[PDB]
């Protein structure tokens, strides 16, 4: 559940398809984003007459006081920031718990609060966690805080930076802390977009195949399930690089004398793992991976972070990245000479900071601001990608002038979701041919080698098809011809699978599982409406979540499947004298 | 959840409960009737398994066997079935050389059977109790078993075995394995029709009045002034009550005492865990079931707190007459008569229990027909005991002692046969053919207890409150009957305010008065639509609610939203509706 949610406020969503139509037009001029406010403003206004005071959005979401909700004493666009991120936990501190340390940016730019063990929003007394913080009283909220906590045992008293802080001076008789993000650490992998700007020559030589299972049928395959039942394979591949990173929350070292530490020398960089040693070189990244490879620098580590899964590094450092500490994700990665993808940046930053600012006018035009500009940032950034393609296709490379315009297009795209920047001067050189680029964008939606979340297992198979038709790409000429052993390798997995279909495994499992033992009404319940209204599904989801237990369940094979134990899967299969689906896919890789 | 012979490999079967009415229907005193019994439960078996297992147990309509499989046990056949069928609420584990094992029968008190250190893991107070059963096992052999009352404490240094008090072979396994089967908890303590009929003081029905118990979720509806239409039936939530209610917890012995490092106490006195008396007063103390002799109540002196939470702590002795023993049984508390009890104390003090030929059943099997047929009888003769009570009471006249020390005895073996091959005594049934009280009695309090056992379909419930219109077909005390026109009227009016008020249009205007249903997952769409268009909305809901849903996404299934609203939110959409909280007119019903 949202956090405005939470405090009581309104949240409608429009379809994604509406957002999206008024986009795919959306050039960098003024009668491109006034296009996109009117549409938006039709939106609402078709669902509730008026603009509603204090109204905010992003994307086809919009939330929205009334009086029914929490008020802010922040201007109104501002309030975006805090009500749309997920209150994953909660906790409460009386203002008078509170020492108020003094100067901007002082714990870092982002880190708001520095506190004792907190074992309610952090699980580690050595933790973090990502948050919003209010100072409030009954429905009242004065000052507002975005960014980073953290959390150490030498810290005796509850530290916030007080003048990071949005609202006015005055404070509530409460902190209320949402963390919007727990302690974790990164998965941290080479994606499309850093290996186009800054990948080593021939990265792509060094992309190979994995397969991803989700528990569910993680337990199938260990269990020596036959190749049947994970049908379509293809929902299961992934592209992997040769190494992974070390991906932690990203923290200042201005924090190290509020836990009683000594600083840190220029240049250097701690981090929670002992993968490297003190004295050597790693890549330090911070996405989004920008056109020039000013995303990747190399700095040295220096030894062990005070903070769980952290990464600790100079402002200075790290200012090419565009970095800071209310939330970012550092991650490491070898150099080159130890194996790494990714090459460090050398040279010309864009000193960047302080120039054409302005605000918007309220939530909506700020709203408007954010929907248009996601759509240019995205148009430059498949843009660059496209022109190296057609460069590396005939032997040249894209200017560094255009690497640098697009990088600051970038850069002000992102900062136009916050206020009313000028669109720098940029000429979008056109593309004639399908490129490797937009072969990527197939084969690897989002440039990101972990798929995220959502494809219907329909569409699955046509995306790692997608791998056939490698020579109607226009780009470089070695990345072509070098992917296609991998090419090889893909189409042999799906040839494996094609036809190996689980309609009569499940069949089999009918008649030899037992019968199901004695289940409640509700069940069988549930069971009859599934089942007469064609959404077995659903209803197999909700009794998996409320614990079924699988003996109750043999005359619904797969729901049977996703209750039964590791001894019950092994036996069943073995009755039924399947191959392990493992080994017939190992085959597969290996011819 | 779970069976404590499931968990220990056995198997299970149940047949509907009808095959096993059937034969109880016909069922008399003899051993005729028996054999009738046990030939059909023989039948029944044979239908699904072709044979009777060795080691089979049952009771009503459930039976368990071992098998190929089920843990093995070195007690008689018979005896296994009070170890296998309950439920394995928590459980652990000590091993066998961490145990003190103190010797005499029954030294810590008839049917307790452990005093431990305090263990979270089957109790919640460090002075605490379960109701347990205990297998000292080795791989999958249990050679000795207990049940009954684990008490713990801590005083208590190292975990105390009374082993005499085991059943099975004397070498012990390796570990000591313990399934609670009940929770510590107090228990209801209300005044009970059974207990009215044998020791209610003179007039007792005129201290009996009406009362509402709403659960949870309608309750918040109530109190945040839902209508009166929200509640159809009202009859559902309708509830008899006493003018008090008494104190209710386990029963424990004063042997305890010394293994908790404390003193003894007093013959004559009790001790309980609470602070309702005052060292020196009065009380009746109560131990069900109530038998006709009006034994089963008796005063005794309170002392004191107990040291053991939610208890109660009384002498063997003292506590004779009641049957009770301390393997279990509860303990109730009421205020003498002096202080507005409904229940007299026994003064005709003498049991005296006459020999009956008595021998161990010969099978599992043997003993499940047994307690079968002899819960039949046991029904039959508490029942038609009260019907004669309303016989002689419209007479005029008494039920003479003999019979009501008659009946007892019969109540007794009843339930004494559902252990042992007891030889019935001669008993004059001396039955009743007329409508009496205890019919009436029958439909208004089915079970005798003023809380209902919540298992009567919307659709009946107001039938039942109906009967207090039904008082004149029915024969017995005539002021009985008289006085309870008052609390009749009572009931007649709330029926009547609720009749008609129906929740249909309530339901229709909640859709129209609720905003549009906020984003929600396509599975909890698909559900939703399973339920729609099987007709199976319900189980759908009790799904939705229990996977917590949030109200905000469920606005447009009213009875959905009703279940998932905040007060805030219930309070709100009542107010705009207009409606007059239900219990405005509820208590103008009352006081009309
Ligand atoms: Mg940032
Ligand atoms: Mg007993």
């Amino acid at each position: 559940e949202r956090i405005g949610t939470l405090l009581g406020w309104n949240l409608l969503e429009f379809p994604k398809e509406r957002v999206r139509e008024l986009q795919s037009t959306a050039e960098p001029t003024e009668g491109s984003y006034r296009n996109i406010l009117d549409g938006l403003v039709n939106l609402v206004k078709e669902a509730l007459g008026h603009i509603p005071d204090a109204l905010i959005g992003k994307d086809n979401v919009v939330m929205w006081p009334g009086s029914t909700g929490a008020n802010f004493h922040l201007p109104g666009w501002r309030v975006s920031d805090f009500v749309r991120a997920p209150s994953r936990a909660r906790t409460e501190l009386p203002t008078s718990s509170l020492t108020l340390i003094r100067g901007k940016k002082v714990f870092g730019d982002g880190i708001v609060g520095i506190f004792p063990p907190m074992p309610e929003i952090v699980p580690s007394p050595n933790g973090w966690a990502q948050v919003r913080m209010f100072s409030r009283r009954g429905n009242e909220i004065f000052r507002a805080w975005k960014g980073v906590i953290v959390t150490h045992p030498n810290v005796k008293e509850p530290l916030v930076a007080f003048d990071d802080g949005y609202g006015v001076e005055e404070l509530g008789d409460v902190l209320e802390i949402h963390a919007i993000l727990l302690q974790t650490q990164f998965t941290a992998e080479y994606t499309v977009q850093g290996l186009y700007y800054q990948g080593i020559p021939g990265w792509w030589r060094y992309l190979d195949l994995d397969f991803a299972f989700p528990p569910d049928k993680a337990k199938l395959v260990e269990a020596g399930a036959p190749l049947e039942l994970l049908y379509p394979i293809a929902q299961y591949l992934k592209l992997k690089g040769p190494n992974t990173g070390f991906g932690g929350i990203l923290l200042s070292p201005k924090i190290l004398p509020f836990l009683g530490l000594h600083g840190l020398e220029d240049g250097g960089l701690l981090a929670y793992t002992r993968r490297w040693r003190p004295g050597e070189r790693v890549i330090f990244n911070r996405r989004p991976d920008l056109p020039t490879g000013q995303s990747a620098v190399e700095l040295t580590y220096l030894g062990l972070s005070p903070i769980a899964d952290s990464v600790i590094a100079h402002e200075g450092d790290i200012a090419s990245t565009g970095a800071d500490y209310d939330g970012d994700i550092g991650y490491l990665f070898p150099t080159p000479e130890k194996g790494g993808l990714y090459m460090p940046f050398h040279g010309e930053a864009l000193h960047r900071k302080d120039l054409p600012t302005k605000d918007y006018e309220s939530g909506l035009h700020r709203w408007a601001g954010q929907v248009h500009a996601a759509h240019i940032l995205g148009r430059v950034e498949v843009n660059t990608r496209r022109l190296l393609d057609v460069a590396w296709a005939n032997g040249e490379d894209v200017p560094q002038d255009y690497l640098h315009a697009a990088t600051e297009m970038i850069q002000v795209a992102v900062d136009r979701q916050k206020r009313d920047i000028q669109w720098p001067d940029f000429d979008f050189k056109s593309v004639k041919d399908p490129v490797m680029t937009d072969f990527w964008r197939l084969a690897v939606p989002g440039g990101k080698l972990t798929p995220e979340g959502n494809t219907p297992a329909a569409k699955i198979t046509n995306r790692w098809r997608a791998w056939e038709t490698l020579d109607g790409y226009v780009g470089h000429p070695h990345m072509k011809n070098d992917l296609k052993p991998l090419a090889s390798k893909i189409s042999r997995v799906l040839a494996r699978g094609e036809h190996r279909r689980p309609g009569p495994v499940l069949a089999a499992l009918a008649f030899a599982l037992l019968a199901p033992e004695p289940r409640p009404k509700e069940v069988e319940d549930l069971l009859t409406a599934g089942l007469q209204s064609g959404k077995r599904h659903a209803v197999y989801d909700a009794l998996v979540q409320m614990g079924l237990p699988a003996n109750q369940a043999t005359d619904h094979p797969e729901l049977w499947l996703r209750l039964a134990s590791k001894e019950e899967l092994e036996a069943i299969f073995k009755q039924l004298g399947y191959r392990p689906a493992m080994e017939e896919l190992e085959e597969a890789l290996n011819a």
